């Protein structure tokens, strides 16, 4: 077949419009295609689903500990490894969802931590971003740890810290030569230096872990998803072939921590960042709430379907959001064809997710913030089918229903108690956010005044 044709997501924009929506290019060793729009994307993901769902092999890994048979989730290989950990950790959220609701519980609780916390602020601008961070870490702990931490806890705050540098090393120009050739982390002085902040956060993450073991009641059904794992453990010994290892909890949990922290808060912080940029919109949530709900009583999840207009603002929060522009690089395990073209065994896949939530083709007005991308005319809530900021596809987000529950609670809470504007004084803050590998916006102060 015809291979794609060839010459940041701005510089895609521009490829886009000159090679088409499939596109080559050749980055150094690795041959690259990019995937742009709903059709390609889902051709991929979706047709060729079972070909596509591999990650592109990291070396640098097995500094992390990262084995055949602990690989964790998020990077690791398309197969058994892969399946058992994303099928245990699919089922387990489900399970503790289910049941006594533990996740609405601890999300709730944590939403009114985090209103508290807003409270202390009052009457004084502040950055409401490292507040969201350990809203959203807590939710995740409490699902993991079974547990919450204190805002000023050492260890917590220690934790999120070595969690924002590691993000950062993952961005690094250092790993990507280090990540071609294996070899050069022979060298003692160099291997300490690739990802020393993530290797802190395993560290810290172990004592963590090592606490939670002697306090773990295996008579009792497991509270958390740690204490699951731990009890497939032993279950799994002297089964060398299962990924429910030592090795690999660390990692798992490690995962999921990271994954449901960075990604979470950052569309909380673009969520009220868009809400003092357009006030109106602020106040039409913030009377459904009131109408539907109340000014007392907790946002449940049982609300969401009685709340059209709400849930259209937290839909077009992570549509112009667009935290995840490039996706989670996939790579080819088998030869595919993606719109006619060619695509060989073992390229590395990009798929473009801000292609799909700014389509220009699909949206009315892709690069404004449009609540009623979400809303007919009459008021009910509709969700496109180029709503893919989890992406789509076996790979896609495991995290999204706790992601849904965590957004439609913590931003609703946040609107029944406070009514946030810009601080006066000082520019209005830029809806453009500073690109990455997740976009979080352009750091802003807001004023969180209690109703
Ligand atoms: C606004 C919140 C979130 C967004 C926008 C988001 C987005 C994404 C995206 C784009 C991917 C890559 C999908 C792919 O490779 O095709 C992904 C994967 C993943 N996410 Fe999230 N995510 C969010 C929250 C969460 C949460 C809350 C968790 C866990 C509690 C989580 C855990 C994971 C994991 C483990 C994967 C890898 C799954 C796999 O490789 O099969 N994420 N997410
Ligand atoms: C969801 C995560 C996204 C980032 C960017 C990612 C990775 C780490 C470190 N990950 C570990 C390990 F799992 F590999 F062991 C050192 C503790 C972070 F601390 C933060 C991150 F965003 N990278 C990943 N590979 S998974
Ligand atoms: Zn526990
Ligand atoms: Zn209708």
């Amino acid at each position: 077949g015809k291979l794609p044709p060839g010459p940041t997501p701005y510089c895609f924009d521009q490829l886009r419009r000159r090679f088409g929506d499939v596109f080559s290019l050749q980055l150094a060793w690795t041959p690259v295609v990019v995937l742009n729009g709903l059709a390609a994307v889902r051709e991929a993901l979706v047709t060729h689903g079972e070909d596509t769902a591999d990650r592109p092999p990291v070396p640098i890994t097995q500094i992390l500990g990262f084995g055949p048979r602990s690989q964790g989730v998020f990077l690791a290989r398309y197969g058994p490894a892969w399946r058992e950990q994303r099928r245990f950790s699919v089922s387990t959220l489900r399970n503790l969802g289910l049941g006594k609701k533990s996740l609405e519980q601890w999300v709730t609780e944590e939403a009114a931590c985090l209103c508290a916390a807003f409270a202390n602020h009052s009457g004084r601008p502040f950055r409401p971003n490292g507040l969201l961070d350990k809203a959203v870490s807590n939710v995740i702990a409490s699902l993991t740890c079974g547990r919450r931490f204190e805002y000023d806890d050492p260890r917590f705050l220690r934790l999120l810290d070595l969690a924002q540098e590691g993000l950062k090393e993952e961005s690094g120009f250092l790993r990507e030569v280090l990540n071609a050739v294996p070899v050069l982390l022979h060298i003692p002085a160099l291997a300490g230096k690739v990802l020393r902040f993530q290797k802190a956060f395993l560290t810290q993450l172990d004592e963590l872990l090592t606490e939670h073991r002697m306090t773990w009641d295996p008579a009792q059904p497991p509270r958390d998803l740690t204490e699951a794992f731990l009890a497939e453990m032993e279950k799994a010994k002297g089964n060398p072939e299962s990924s429910f290892n030592d090795e690999n909890l660390r990692i798992v949990v490690a995962d999921l921590f990271s994954a449901g922290m960075v990604t979470t808060s950052t569309t909380l912080a673009w969520g009220l960042l868009l809400m003092i940029l357009h006030p109106d919109v602020q106040r039409r949530v913030q009377q459904e709430i009131d109408d539907v709900i109340g000014q007392v009583r907790r946002p449940e999840m049982g609300d969401q379907a009685h709340m059209p207009y709400t849930t259209a603002v937290i839909h077009e929060v992570q549509r112009f959001g667009d935290i995840v522009p490039l996706g989670v690089t996939h790579m080819t395990s088998r030869d595919i064809e993606v719109q006619g073209f060619r695509i060989p065994k073992g390229t590395t896949l990009i798929t473009n997710l801000s292609s799909v939530l700014k389509d220009e083709a699909v949206w009315e007005k892709p690069f404004r913030f449009h609540p009623e991308h979400f809303l007919d005319a009459q008021g009910h809530f509709v969700k496109p089918e180029a709503f893919l900021p989890f992406s789509a596809g076996r790979r896609a987000c495991l995290g999204e229903p706790l992601a849904r529950m965590e957004l439609f609670l913590f931003f609703t809470s946040l609107l029944q108690h406070f009514s946030f504007s810009v601080p006066t004084g000082q520019p209005r803050p830029s809806h453009h956010g500073v690109f990455a590998f997740l976009v979080s916006p352009s750091p802003y102060e807001l004023c969180a005044v209690p109703r």
